[PDB]
């Protein structure tokens, strides 16, 4: 059995995503030509896309990341999350710009941009490959958008169903069956 | 003779020689704060604190290492309903002695919306550090956070921050003791004591 | 949303009996504390306590052991099924200092199946400790999963549910004093 | 006032790199198509790799990332390493596949693998992007290897100089002035 088999379309093809992140990097590359930048990202589904968009980002910048785990309610409610690891090195004064494969409710990145303000960040950006707007559970708009999404129901590039499929070179659909 | 090495973040290793009949109390010149001493004030600050929190179920938090003996003995003083939780943090250099702000290496098991949080510390003298927590779990939101600390040198403050309950204000001594260290020994002394000045250099 | 009624309640009122007094407790605490500063007189060791249960007795513990020792601390979380197993459990914070070459002392609360203790105590002998002893406040030892002797134990207890002096029932209780056994109506779960 | 200019010669260009890793997904797909194995990658400098490696990997994996920090002497000397963040799933009986930038002493990624085989792991296998035999202090060999090179003095492709220069899309060697 190949994943192909499990996947009912491709909604956002390799191609289409490839044309997007060198776009989008040529853009952030200009947008922060003067200061080195921390890139961050949150595991584990912002990996694929960080390390394309970044290797297609012709200039100076640093990464790092997070890993967080849900507090169960507070999480959802307020996106307050358990930090597992924290960044390497210190926010204040820094420009961070978080890089993320979709944003769909807001709630834990929003928690996490304030938690960057509040440590006095000079100033935090999202760049994400994916964004669900009619989603949002709080004000939260992305700087950077790969592409608008109508639902979270995805899987490839980063995105998982079970912890698999985070490996697709595309986004697409699951068939029904893989999960009902 | 015996000795061992151990990780020091501001070298990043130290390799400490002890001779086989070394004992701890030859390194103190004098006891400041004696074990009773301790114990009748933290059973003093628990029957405070117990009132205080007498309709809630508060978090109390250690950070560790040096705060743990303390909040031992405090909190099997102060009876009333309450959960504990620690935090680890870690220094990012330069920037930590400036702003306070850390690496956290262990966050809360639990969340802090809404909870009254006590933070139980082993001294406090810059408080740059506190504070950035303190305002922390502030943008957690936090219910109300308070602080007891056993130890306050609060002239040596770098940020205001007013503990809410103190055992003792500590004056110009190095001490070590009751979760305090130099270089990673003495926390285990049952009392606070002046480090002879020959030890430290 | 959380609204809370404690009302004049205090903790006593949910203990059945107190199964190890505090008095019982630190004379217990002061025996081993000697008992350890003597057999660790030649080196310094890593204490280690396991969150967040540990904490009280390892205070108390290493209050009365007179010797040169540092202390440190290490939290984790089980995995559901190979932690139920193996003891196999997710590291949340490793120990601040190297294992290599240290006498490294585990200090616990209980040993009931002693799988993750054992899991630990390998972990830190492959990472080349040069001892790894436990010494635990309580025992229960017809609960074993796999074979595992502490080195030193305060008391043997039977196989109940016990909380006080760093044990907890959903969180509250872990500071009394001494060692209880709640009353039947008190456990909801 | 851009990174190539502090670049003195491209090693490895984006082109053999992407050559590369076409190849090693192939292989690396054909050796895992019976059970999913739990792809591991350790931070920070895996990540540009891992990704595109992954990418190419068609076949069912799970991806896991972890963290750690020196402890100095023992990390030196036997590859002890303070664990920041451990995997999200456990290790027993899986077959572990840990992806690496480079493995030059091989120190802390032997203790990384004998870890895994403390913790009852099926199997585990290396896939490096380079390799540098010459200086090993312990006996490891990678089971898979993008390129082997003659030292590590090398940048690009999440390789770092003070945590710059990984989103470089190539290899290369930096310039005497930029490390004095
Ligand atoms: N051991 C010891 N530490 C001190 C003393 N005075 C200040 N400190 C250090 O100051 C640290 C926290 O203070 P702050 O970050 O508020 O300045 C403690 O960890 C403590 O080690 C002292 O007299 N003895
Ligand atoms: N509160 C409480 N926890 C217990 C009791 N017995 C076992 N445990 C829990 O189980 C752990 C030891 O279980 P083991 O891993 O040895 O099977 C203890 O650290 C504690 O968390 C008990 O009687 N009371
Ligand atoms: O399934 C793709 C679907 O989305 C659309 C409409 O939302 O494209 C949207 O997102 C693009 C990414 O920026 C925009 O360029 C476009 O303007 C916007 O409509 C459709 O193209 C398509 O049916
Ligand atoms: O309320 C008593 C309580 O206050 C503390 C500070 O938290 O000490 C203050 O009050 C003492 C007398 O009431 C003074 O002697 C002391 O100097 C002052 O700081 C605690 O130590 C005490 O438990
Ligand atoms: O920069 C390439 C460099 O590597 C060498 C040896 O250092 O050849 C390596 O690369 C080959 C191409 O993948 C490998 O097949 C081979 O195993 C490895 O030796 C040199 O030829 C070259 O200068
Ligand atoms: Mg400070
Ligand atoms: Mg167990």
């Amino acid at each position: 059995a190949m994943m192909n088999q499990d996947i009912e379309k491709v909604l956002i093809s390799e191609e289409q995503i490839q044309e997007k992140v060198l776009e989008l990097g040529a853009i952030i590359a200009e947008d922060y030509k003067n200061t080195v930048p921390l890139a961050i990202g949150v595991l584990k589904g912002a990996m694929p896309f960080m390390a394309d968009l970044l290797k297609r980002t012709d200039t100076y910048l640093e990464m790092d990341f997070m890993a967080v785990s849900s507090y169960g309610h507070s999480t959802v409610s307020t996106g307050e999350v358990k930090i597992l690891k924290d960044l390497d090195t210190s926010v204040e004064g820094r420009d961070i710009l978080i890089v993320e494969d979709i944003i769909d409710s807001g709630l834990t990145l929003s928690y996490l941009v304030d938690l960057f303000k509040y440590r006095k960040a000079k100033s935090v950006k999202i760049v994400t490959l994916l964004d669900k707007p009619t989603g949002r559970k709080v004000d939260l708009k992305a700087d950077y958008v790969g592409f608008t999404v109508p639902h979270e129901f995805v899987v490839g590039y980063g995105l998982d169903y079970k912890e698999q499929y985070r490996n697709l070179p595309y986004v697409g659909v699951l068939k029904p069956s893989v999960y009902s």
